[PDB]
């Protein structure tokens, strides 16, 4: 759907993902940090994949 | 080709690319910013994939 994905079957998955953070508007900040996680909850965090300054 | 890939069948196609940039000679900059695109022409930018700096 919009935001989650139903697995149809259980398994072995290989899994890509990829996304661009900027920042709009005002001031550019002089810093930021970046986790990227995959979970089983809308707060899932179980799968911490990459972090990045 | 040299520098292209002609494309047998249309598709899904699980693309990976890597290119390491570096500086040679001279006094080296104080920044580097680099964005990468997968394109149906030599000028395309039709899949900017990932800038980083």
């Amino acid at each position: 759907s919009s935001n989650r994905w139903l697995v149809g079957q259980g398994g072995t998955y290989y899994v890509s993902v990829t996304c661009r953070f900027a920042t709009t508007g005002g001031t550019p900040p002089t810093y930021m940090d970046v986790l990227l996680f995959v979970g089983l909850s809308p707060t899932g965090v179980e799968n911490f994949v990459i972090r990045q300054q």
